[PDB]
DNA sequence: ATTATGACGCT
DNA sequence: AGCGTCAT
Protein backbone atom coordinates (compact mmCIF):
# COMPACT_ATOMS: atom_id res chain seq x y z
CA UNK A 1 0.00 0.00 0.00
CA UNK A 2 1.04 3.70 1.12
CA UNK A 3 4.86 2.32 1.47
CA UNK A 4 5.13 -0.30 -1.36
CA UNK A 5 8.06 1.29 -3.85
CA UNK A 6 6.52 1.61 -7.46
CA UNK A 7 10.49 2.83 -9.00
CA UNK A 8 8.88 5.84 -10.52
CA UNK A 9 11.13 8.25 -9.33
CA UNK A 10 13.23 9.20 -12.60
CA UNK A 11 12.57 9.61 -16.17
CA UNK A 12 14.96 7.53 -18.35
CA UNK A 13 15.19 6.99 -22.34
CA UNK A 14 17.12 5.01 -24.23
CA UNK A 15 17.89 6.31 -27.70
CA UNK A 16 19.08 3.73 -30.53
CA UNK A 17 20.42 4.82 -33.78
CA UNK A 18 18.34 3.34 -36.47
CA UNK A 19 20.47 0.24 -38.40
CA UNK A 20 23.14 3.25 -37.52
CA UNK A 21 26.22 2.12 -39.66
CA UNK A 22 23.91 1.63 -42.73
CA UNK A 23 22.69 5.39 -41.78
CA UNK A 24 26.58 6.63 -41.56
CA UNK A 25 26.94 4.85 -45.30
CA UNK A 26 23.91 6.75 -46.52
CA UNK A 27 24.84 10.48 -45.49
CA UNK A 28 27.91 9.55 -47.06
CA UNK A 29 26.51 8.13 -50.33
CA UNK A 30 23.17 9.43 -51.49
CA UNK A 31 22.70 6.59 -53.92
CA UNK A 32 22.03 4.01 -50.96
CA UNK A 33 19.18 6.44 -49.69
CA UNK A 34 15.57 4.72 -49.50
CA UNK A 35 16.51 1.47 -50.88
CA UNK A 36 17.80 -1.85 -49.49
CA UNK A 37 20.95 -1.63 -48.22
CA UNK A 38 23.67 -3.56 -45.65
CA UNK A 39 26.99 -2.99 -44.75
CA UNK A 40 29.25 -5.40 -44.91
CA UNK A 41 32.34 -6.64 -43.74
CA UNK A 42 35.43 -8.12 -46.15
CA UNK A 43 34.51 -9.59 -49.38
CA UNK A 44 35.83 -12.73 -50.39
CA UNK A 45 34.52 -15.42 -48.10
CA UNK A 46 30.75 -16.04 -49.30
CA UNK A 47 30.62 -11.64 -50.67
CA UNK A 48 31.28 -10.87 -46.59
CA UNK A 49 29.50 -10.82 -43.09
CA UNK A 50 26.75 -8.70 -43.28
CA UNK A 51 26.45 -6.69 -39.87
CA UNK A 52 24.16 -3.87 -40.47
CA UNK A 53 20.56 -3.76 -42.50
CA UNK A 54 18.30 -1.01 -43.56
CA UNK A 55 14.51 -1.19 -42.97
CA UNK A 56 13.77 -1.87 -46.36
CA UNK A 57 16.29 -4.59 -46.77
CA UNK A 58 14.48 -6.38 -43.43
CA UNK A 59 11.51 -6.52 -45.40
CA UNK A 60 13.27 -8.98 -47.67
CA UNK A 61 14.95 -10.90 -44.72
CA UNK A 62 18.04 -10.09 -44.90
CA UNK A 63 19.42 -9.75 -41.30
CA UNK A 64 22.77 -9.40 -39.58
CA UNK A 65 25.59 -12.67 -39.28
CA UNK A 66 23.99 -13.49 -42.86
CA UNK A 67 26.86 -14.00 -46.25
CA UNK A 68 26.05 -11.39 -48.66
CA UNK A 69 26.10 -13.86 -51.30
CA UNK A 70 23.18 -14.91 -49.43
CA UNK A 71 20.95 -11.92 -48.08
CA UNK A 72 21.71 -11.31 -52.93
CA UNK A 73 19.37 -14.35 -53.01
CA UNK A 74 17.18 -13.28 -50.39
CA UNK A 75 17.21 -9.47 -51.88
CA UNK A 76 18.92 -9.46 -55.36
CA UNK A 77 18.75 -5.90 -55.69
CA UNK A 78 20.10 -4.98 -52.29
CA UNK A 79 22.92 -2.35 -52.13
CA UNK A 80 26.04 -3.04 -50.56
CA UNK A 81 28.83 -0.80 -48.26
CA UNK A 82 31.96 -2.24 -47.20
CA UNK A 83 33.86 -1.48 -44.11
CA UNK A 84 37.37 0.36 -44.25
CA UNK A 85 40.01 -2.28 -44.10
CA UNK A 86 43.13 -0.80 -42.95
CA UNK A 87 46.38 -2.79 -41.90
CA UNK A 88 44.79 -5.88 -43.35
CA UNK A 89 41.79 -5.39 -40.75
CA UNK A 90 38.31 -4.19 -40.56
CA UNK A 91 38.47 -0.16 -39.58
CA UNK A 92 35.27 1.23 -37.72
CA UNK A 93 36.35 4.66 -37.29
CA UNK A 94 34.09 6.27 -39.29
CA UNK A 95 31.10 5.26 -37.15
CA UNK A 96 32.94 5.78 -33.80
CA UNK A 97 33.05 9.54 -35.21
CA UNK A 98 29.75 9.21 -36.43
CA UNK A 99 28.69 7.93 -32.95
CA UNK A 100 30.76 10.88 -31.16
CA UNK A 101 28.40 13.73 -33.36
CA UNK A 102 25.16 11.82 -32.06
CA UNK A 103 26.55 11.44 -28.86
CA UNK A 104 27.47 15.25 -28.39
CA UNK A 105 24.55 16.64 -29.38
CA UNK A 106 22.48 13.86 -26.71
CA UNK A 107 24.97 15.88 -23.86
CA UNK A 108 23.36 18.92 -24.83
CA UNK A 109 20.26 18.04 -23.26
CA UNK A 110 20.87 15.43 -20.18
CA UNK A 111 23.50 13.37 -18.64
CA UNK A 112 24.25 10.40 -20.83
CA UNK A 113 25.22 6.48 -20.38
CA UNK A 114 27.31 5.23 -23.72
CA UNK A 115 25.93 2.05 -23.79
CA UNK A 116 26.98 1.27 -27.12
CA UNK A 117 28.13 2.86 -30.22
CA UNK A 118 24.71 3.53 -30.99
CA UNK A 119 22.98 3.12 -27.86
CA UNK A 120 22.88 5.68 -24.78
CA UNK A 121 21.06 6.12 -22.10
CA UNK A 122 19.49 9.42 -20.89
CA UNK A 123 18.32 10.35 -16.93
CA UNK A 124 16.00 12.96 -18.06
CA UNK A 125 14.70 13.27 -14.39
CA UNK A 126 16.26 17.20 -13.79
CA UNK A 127 15.35 18.31 -17.24
CA UNK A 128 11.60 17.35 -17.13
CA UNK A 129 11.43 18.70 -13.81
CA UNK A 130 12.72 22.19 -15.25
CA UNK A 131 10.57 21.64 -18.31
CA UNK A 132 7.68 21.25 -15.91
CA UNK A 133 8.29 24.37 -14.27
CA UNK A 134 8.42 26.42 -17.54
CA UNK A 135 4.83 24.82 -18.62
CA UNK A 136 2.91 26.11 -15.70
CA UNK A 137 -0.08 24.05 -15.17
CA UNK A 138 0.05 24.74 -19.30
CA UNK A 139 -1.12 21.02 -21.12
CA UNK A 140 0.69 19.42 -23.29
CA UNK A 141 -0.65 19.26 -27.15
CA UNK A 142 -0.48 15.99 -29.37
CA UNK A 143 1.50 18.29 -31.56
CA UNK A 144 4.61 18.30 -29.43
CA UNK A 145 4.58 14.13 -29.76
CA UNK A 146 4.37 13.39 -33.10
CA UNK A 147 6.54 10.70 -32.98
CA UNK A 148 5.09 9.12 -30.13
CA UNK A 149 3.14 5.57 -29.18
CA UNK A 150 1.81 5.03 -25.74
CA UNK A 151 2.31 1.77 -25.42
CA UNK A 152 -1.34 -0.31 -24.26
CA UNK A 153 -3.47 2.43 -26.28
CA UNK A 154 -5.75 2.71 -27.85
CA UNK A 155 -7.98 0.44 -26.01
CA UNK A 156 -11.74 0.21 -24.99
CA UNK A 157 -14.93 1.38 -26.97
CA UNK A 158 -9.08 3.57 -38.42
CA UNK A 159 -7.36 1.29 -40.37
CA UNK A 160 -3.67 2.54 -40.41
CA UNK A 161 -0.90 2.55 -38.88
CA UNK A 162 -0.98 6.91 -37.92
CA UNK A 163 -4.38 6.61 -36.81
CA UNK A 164 -3.90 3.84 -34.23
CA UNK A 165 -0.62 6.36 -33.09
CA UNK A 166 -2.53 9.64 -32.63
CA UNK A 167 -5.67 7.40 -30.69
CA UNK A 168 -3.97 6.12 -28.28
CA UNK A 169 -1.48 9.42 -27.89
CA UNK A 170 -5.42 11.59 -27.86
CA UNK A 171 -6.72 8.97 -25.05
CA UNK A 172 -3.13 9.20 -23.00
CA UNK A 173 -2.93 13.13 -23.09
CA UNK A 174 -7.03 13.39 -21.91
CA UNK A 175 -6.28 11.33 -19.05
CA UNK A 176 -3.89 13.43 -18.23
CA UNK A 177 -5.33 16.84 -18.95
CA UNK A 178 -8.58 15.51 -16.55
CA UNK A 179 -5.96 14.30 -14.27
CA UNK A 180 -7.29 10.69 -14.39
CA UNK A 181 -3.37 9.63 -14.36
CA UNK A 182 -0.35 10.08 -11.93
CA UNK A 183 2.40 12.42 -11.52
CA UNK A 184 4.88 10.00 -12.69
CA UNK A 185 2.59 9.92 -15.99
CA UNK A 186 2.98 13.82 -16.42
CA UNK A 187 6.73 13.59 -15.77
CA UNK A 188 6.72 10.37 -18.20
CA UNK A 189 4.95 12.62 -21.26
CA UNK A 190 6.99 15.61 -20.36
CA UNK A 191 10.26 13.18 -20.99
CA UNK A 192 8.79 11.91 -23.62
CA UNK A 193 8.57 15.99 -25.10
CA UNK A 194 12.30 16.14 -24.41
CA UNK A 195 13.14 12.93 -26.25
CA UNK A 196 11.23 14.59 -29.45
CA UNK A 197 13.16 17.47 -29.27
CA UNK A 198 16.30 15.72 -28.90
CA UNK A 199 15.93 13.52 -31.59
CA UNK A 200 14.96 16.37 -33.55
CA UNK A 201 18.55 17.77 -33.12
CA UNK A 202 19.70 14.34 -33.60
CA UNK A 203 18.00 14.52 -37.28
CA UNK A 204 18.86 17.93 -37.88
CA UNK A 205 22.58 17.82 -37.06
CA UNK A 206 23.35 14.98 -38.32
CA UNK A 207 21.03 13.97 -40.61
CA UNK A 208 20.78 10.76 -38.22
CA UNK A 209 17.34 9.19 -37.48
CA UNK A 210 16.86 7.28 -34.15
CA UNK A 211 14.32 5.18 -32.18
CA UNK A 212 13.75 6.24 -28.43
CA UNK A 213 12.42 4.32 -25.45
CA UNK A 214 10.73 6.40 -22.60
CA UNK A 215 10.10 4.80 -19.19
CA UNK A 216 11.38 4.98 -15.51
CA UNK A 217 14.11 2.46 -15.43
CA UNK A 218 16.80 1.70 -18.00
CA UNK A 219 15.27 -1.97 -18.70
CA UNK A 220 11.68 -0.58 -19.16
CA UNK A 221 13.58 1.96 -21.65
CA UNK A 222 15.56 -0.55 -23.63
CA UNK A 223 12.43 -2.44 -24.08
CA UNK A 224 10.00 0.63 -25.13
CA UNK A 225 12.72 1.62 -27.42
CA UNK A 226 12.15 -1.39 -30.04
CA UNK A 227 8.41 -1.48 -29.84
CA UNK A 228 7.42 0.78 -32.45
CA UNK A 229 10.86 1.09 -35.01
CA UNK A 230 11.97 2.96 -36.46
CA UNK A 231 12.25 6.60 -36.40
CA UNK A 232 9.50 6.39 -33.46
CA UNK A 233 9.59 6.54 -29.55
CA UNK A 234 7.50 4.58 -27.42
CA UNK A 235 6.53 5.65 -24.15
CA UNK A 236 5.83 2.49 -21.25
CA UNK A 237 4.50 3.49 -18.21
CA UNK A 238 4.49 1.97 -14.74
CA UNK A 239 0.53 1.34 -15.67
CA UNK A 240 1.31 -0.56 -19.06
CA UNK A 241 3.72 -3.26 -17.17
CA UNK A 242 1.28 -5.91 -16.26
CA UNK A 243 -0.40 -5.87 -19.39
CA UNK A 244 2.67 -5.57 -21.46
CA UNK A 245 4.30 -8.24 -19.33
CA UNK A 246 1.71 -10.27 -19.56
CA UNK A 247 2.48 -11.94 -22.80
CA UNK A 248 6.32 -10.70 -23.26
CA UNK A 249 9.13 -13.35 -23.48
CA UNK A 250 11.61 -13.66 -21.00
CA UNK A 251 14.57 -13.38 -23.10
CA UNK A 252 13.55 -10.13 -24.76
CA UNK A 253 14.07 -8.24 -21.16
CA UNK A 254 17.55 -7.02 -21.24
CA UNK A 255 20.16 -9.35 -19.53
CA UNK A 256 18.08 -12.38 -19.88
CA UNK A 257 17.95 -13.19 -23.63
CA UNK A 258 21.11 -15.88 -22.52
CA UNK A 259 21.77 -18.68 -20.08
CA UNK A 260 19.57 -17.20 -17.13
CA UNK A 261 16.99 -16.23 -19.09
CA UNK A 262 16.86 -19.83 -20.35
CA UNK A 263 17.16 -21.46 -17.18
CA UNK A 264 14.09 -18.67 -15.38
CA UNK A 265 12.55 -20.18 -17.87
CA UNK A 266 13.26 -24.16 -16.88
CA UNK A 267 13.57 -23.75 -13.54
CA UNK A 268 10.24 -22.17 -12.84
CA UNK A 269 8.39 -23.72 -16.21
CA UNK A 270 7.09 -20.12 -16.89
CA UNK A 271 7.15 -18.70 -20.61
CA UNK A 272 6.45 -15.01 -19.93
CA UNK A 273 7.92 -11.58 -17.81
CA UNK A 274 5.20 -11.02 -15.90
CA UNK A 275 4.67 -14.57 -14.57
CA UNK A 276 7.07 -13.92 -12.26
CA UNK A 277 5.50 -12.08 -9.96
CA UNK A 278 3.69 -15.20 -8.74
CA UNK A 279 7.31 -15.96 -6.95
CA UNK A 280 8.32 -14.48 -3.68
CA UNK A 281 11.85 -12.60 -3.56
CA UNK A 282 13.37 -15.56 -1.61
CA UNK A 283 12.29 -18.05 -4.00
CA UNK A 284 14.10 -16.14 -6.94
CA UNK A 285 17.05 -15.72 -4.54
CA UNK A 286 17.11 -19.52 -3.76
CA UNK A 287 16.88 -20.32 -7.22
CA UNK A 288 19.36 -17.39 -9.71
CA UNK A 289 21.41 -15.50 -6.29
CA UNK A 290 21.29 -12.92 -4.14
CA UNK A 291 21.43 -10.16 -6.68
CA UNK A 292 19.77 -12.01 -9.22
CA UNK A 293 16.66 -12.92 -7.66
CA UNK A 294 15.75 -9.25 -6.05
CA UNK A 295 16.73 -7.82 -9.44
CA UNK A 296 13.84 -10.47 -11.22
CA UNK A 297 11.80 -9.45 -8.09
CA UNK A 298 11.38 -6.07 -8.38
CA UNK A 299 11.69 -6.23 -12.37
CA UNK A 300 8.69 -7.94 -13.37
CA UNK A 301 6.99 -5.63 -11.74
CA UNK A 302 8.49 -3.05 -13.44
CA UNK A 303 11.08 -1.64 -10.96
CA UNK A 304 15.00 -1.48 -12.03
CA UNK A 305 17.42 0.83 -9.89
CA UNK A 306 20.41 0.56 -12.17
CA UNK A 307 21.49 4.14 -12.50
CA UNK A 308 22.06 6.06 -15.87
CA UNK A 309 26.30 6.21 -15.17
CA UNK A 310 27.34 9.25 -16.56
CA UNK A 311 29.97 8.23 -19.19
CA UNK A 312 29.68 9.54 -22.46
CA UNK A 313 33.14 8.01 -23.56
CA UNK A 314 33.97 4.16 -23.76
CA UNK A 315 36.22 2.52 -20.63
CA UNK A 316 38.60 0.62 -23.02
CA UNK A 317 39.41 1.07 -26.75
CA UNK A 318 40.28 -2.65 -28.33
CA UNK A 319 41.68 -3.89 -31.68
CA UNK A 320 40.97 -7.55 -32.39
CA UNK A 321 40.55 -9.82 -35.56
CA UNK A 322 39.63 -13.29 -36.02
CA UNK A 323 41.08 -15.98 -38.11
CA UNK A 324 38.74 -18.61 -38.82
CA UNK A 325 39.10 -21.39 -40.96
CA UNK A 326 41.98 -21.97 -42.72
CA UNK A 327 43.59 -18.40 -42.09
CA UNK A 328 44.81 -19.57 -38.60
CA UNK A 329 47.82 -18.18 -38.07
CA UNK A 330 50.28 -20.71 -37.84
CA UNK A 331 53.95 -18.91 -37.92
CA UNK A 332 55.31 -16.78 -35.45
CA UNK A 333 56.46 -14.70 -37.95
CA UNK A 334 52.81 -14.21 -38.93
CA UNK A 335 51.47 -14.05 -35.05
CA UNK A 336 54.12 -11.21 -34.86
CA UNK A 337 53.04 -9.52 -38.00
CA UNK A 338 49.41 -9.37 -37.04
CA UNK A 339 50.21 -8.20 -33.34
CA UNK A 340 52.06 -5.21 -35.09
CA UNK A 341 48.74 -4.48 -37.47
CA UNK A 342 47.09 -4.50 -34.46
CA UNK A 343 49.29 -2.44 -32.27
CA UNK A 344 49.48 -0.18 -34.96
CA UNK A 345 45.43 0.76 -35.26
CA UNK A 346 45.43 0.49 -31.34
CA UNK A 347 48.07 2.97 -30.81
CA UNK A 348 46.67 5.42 -33.50
CA UNK A 349 43.19 5.49 -31.60
CA UNK A 350 45.19 5.81 -28.20
CA UNK A 351 47.04 9.15 -29.50
CA UNK A 352 43.68 10.07 -30.84
CA UNK A 353 41.95 9.40 -27.24
CA UNK A 354 44.60 11.02 -25.19
CA UNK A 355 44.51 14.18 -27.46
CA UNK A 356 41.00 14.42 -27.57
CA UNK A 357 39.64 13.27 -23.47
CA UNK A 358 42.90 14.32 -21.46
CA UNK A 359 43.07 10.76 -20.37
CA UNK A 360 46.01 7.92 -21.25
CA UNK A 361 45.69 4.02 -20.63
CA UNK A 362 47.48 2.41 -18.42
CA UNK A 363 46.95 -0.96 -18.79
CA UNK A 364 46.95 -3.65 -21.88
CA UNK A 365 45.02 -6.90 -22.19
CA UNK A 366 46.02 -9.54 -24.99
CA UNK A 367 43.42 -12.62 -25.74
CA UNK A 368 43.78 -15.24 -27.85
CA UNK A 369 41.85 -17.75 -29.14
CA UNK A 370 43.70 -21.64 -30.21
CA UNK A 371 41.95 -23.63 -33.17
CA UNK A 372 39.74 -26.01 -31.75
CA UNK A 373 38.61 -23.87 -28.34
CA UNK A 374 35.26 -23.64 -28.57
CA UNK A 375 35.25 -19.94 -25.85
CA UNK A 376 35.83 -16.98 -27.98
CA UNK A 377 38.72 -16.27 -25.69
CA UNK A 378 41.57 -18.98 -24.38
CA UNK A 379 43.65 -17.17 -23.02
CA UNK A 380 43.64 -13.36 -21.79
CA UNK A 381 46.39 -11.98 -19.71
CA UNK A 382 47.63 -8.07 -18.53
CA UNK A 383 50.87 -6.25 -18.92
CA UNK A 384 51.91 -2.60 -18.59
CA UNK A 385 50.77 0.37 -21.04
CA UNK A 386 53.60 2.97 -20.52
CA UNK A 387 53.84 4.04 -24.13
CA UNK A 388 51.96 4.39 -26.65
CA UNK A 389 54.14 2.72 -28.87
CA UNK A 390 52.99 0.03 -31.73
CA UNK A 391 56.17 -2.18 -31.98
CA UNK A 392 56.12 -1.86 -27.63
CA UNK A 393 52.67 -2.98 -27.43
CA UNK A 394 53.54 -5.44 -30.08
CA UNK A 395 56.33 -6.83 -28.32
CA UNK A 396 54.99 -6.91 -25.08
CA UNK A 397 51.70 -8.49 -26.48
CA UNK A 398 54.33 -11.43 -27.93
CA UNK A 399 55.63 -11.60 -24.37
CA UNK A 400 52.63 -12.33 -22.56
CA UNK A 401 51.40 -14.89 -25.29
CA UNK A 402 54.72 -16.58 -26.12
CA UNK A 403 54.37 -19.53 -23.62
CA UNK A 404 51.48 -20.98 -25.32
CA UNK A 405 52.72 -22.14 -28.26
CA UNK A 406 53.32 -25.58 -28.04
CA UNK A 407 54.94 -26.93 -31.07
CA UNK A 408 59.06 -27.99 -30.40
CA UNK A 409 59.72 -25.67 -33.28
CA UNK A 410 60.13 -22.28 -32.39
CA UNK A 411 59.58 -20.94 -36.12
CA UNK A 412 56.13 -22.63 -35.64
CA UNK A 413 52.70 -22.10 -33.89
CA UNK A 414 50.73 -24.16 -32.47
CA UNK A 415 48.09 -25.12 -32.08
CA UNK A 416 47.40 -22.08 -34.62
CA UNK A 417 45.79 -18.83 -33.28
CA UNK A 418 42.42 -17.93 -34.40
CA UNK A 419 41.97 -14.94 -32.95
CA UNK A 420 44.48 -12.13 -31.75
CA UNK A 421 42.93 -9.20 -28.92
CA UNK A 422 44.70 -6.08 -27.91
CA UNK A 423 42.89 -4.01 -25.28
CA UNK A 424 43.73 -0.61 -23.64
CA UNK A 425 42.24 -0.05 -20.21
CA UNK A 426 42.38 1.49 -16.96
CA UNK A 427 42.40 4.73 -17.98
CA UNK A 428 43.56 7.89 -15.98
CA UNK A 429 43.52 11.71 -16.58
CA UNK A 430 46.25 13.36 -18.30
C1' DA B 1 33.78 -19.03 -41.44
C1' DT B 2 27.75 -15.28 -37.15
C1' DT B 3 33.20 -10.21 -36.90
C1' DA B 4 34.61 -6.42 -34.05
C1' DT B 5 33.85 -4.65 -30.77
C1' DG B 6 32.16 -3.06 -25.56
C1' DA B 7 30.32 -3.49 -20.46
C1' DC B 8 30.15 -5.96 -16.44
C1' DG B 9 29.91 -10.11 -13.03
C1' DC B 10 32.31 -14.02 -10.47
C1' DT B 11 35.85 -15.83 -7.72
C1' DA C 1 44.01 -11.31 -11.82
C1' DG C 2 41.74 -14.30 -15.43
C1' DC C 3 37.41 -16.22 -16.92
C1' DG C 4 32.49 -16.02 -18.15
C1' DT C 5 28.09 -13.75 -19.71
C1' DC C 6 25.44 -10.60 -22.38
C1' DA C 7 24.75 -7.37 -25.95
C1' DT C 8 25.52 -4.32 -29.97
N1 LIG D 1 26.99 -8.21 -33.97
C1 LIG D 1 27.50 -7.10 -34.51
N2 LIG D 1 28.67 -7.09 -35.09
C2 LIG D 1 29.17 -5.98 -35.63
N3 LIG D 1 28.58 -4.82 -35.63
C3 LIG D 1 27.38 -4.79 -35.05
C4 LIG D 1 26.79 -5.92 -34.46
N4 LIG D 1 25.60 -5.58 -33.96
C5 LIG D 1 25.44 -4.31 -34.22
N5 LIG D 1 26.50 -3.79 -34.87
C6 LIG D 1 26.76 -2.43 -35.35
C7 LIG D 1 26.14 -2.15 -36.65
C8 LIG D 1 24.90 -1.38 -36.25
O1 LIG D 1 24.67 -0.37 -37.21
C9 LIG D 1 25.29 -0.75 -34.92
C10 LIG D 1 24.11 -0.78 -33.97
O2 LIG D 1 23.68 -2.06 -33.63
P1 LIG D 1 22.15 -2.41 -33.39
O3 LIG D 1 21.54 -1.38 -32.47
O4 LIG D 1 21.97 -3.81 -32.87
O5 LIG D 1 21.41 -2.43 -34.73
P2 LIG D 1 21.11 -1.34 -35.78
O6 LIG D 1 21.46 0.05 -35.28
O7 LIG D 1 21.98 -1.65 -36.96
O8 LIG D 1 19.57 -1.46 -36.11
P3 LIG D 1 18.33 -1.08 -35.24
O9 LIG D 1 17.67 0.15 -35.77
O10 LIG D 1 17.26 -2.15 -35.18
O11 LIG D 1 18.90 -0.84 -33.89
O12 LIG D 1 26.39 -1.49 -34.35
CA1 LIG E 1 20.45 0.79 -33.56
MG1 LIG F 1 21.69 -0.01 -30.79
Amino acid sequence: GPHMATGQDRVVALVDMDCFFVQVEQRQNPHLRNKPCAVVQYKSWKGGGIIAVSYEARAFGVTRSMWADDAKKLCPDLLLAQVRESRGKANLTKYREASVEVMEIMSRFAVIERAAIDEAYVDLTSAVQERLQKLQGQPISADLLPSTYIEGLPQGPTVQKEGMRKQGLFQWLDSLQIDNLTSPDLQLTVGAVIVEEMRAAIERETGFQCSAGISHNKVLAKLACGLNKPNRQTLVSHGSVPQLFSQMPIRKIRSLGGKLGASVIEILGIEYMGELTQFTESQLQSHFGEKNGSWLYAMCRGIEHDPVKPRQLPKTIGCSKNFPGKTALATREQVQWWLLQLAQELEERLTKDRNDNDRVATQLVVSIRVQGDKRLSSLRRCCALTRYDAHKMSHDAFTVIKNCNTSGIQTEWSPPLTMLFLCATKFSAS
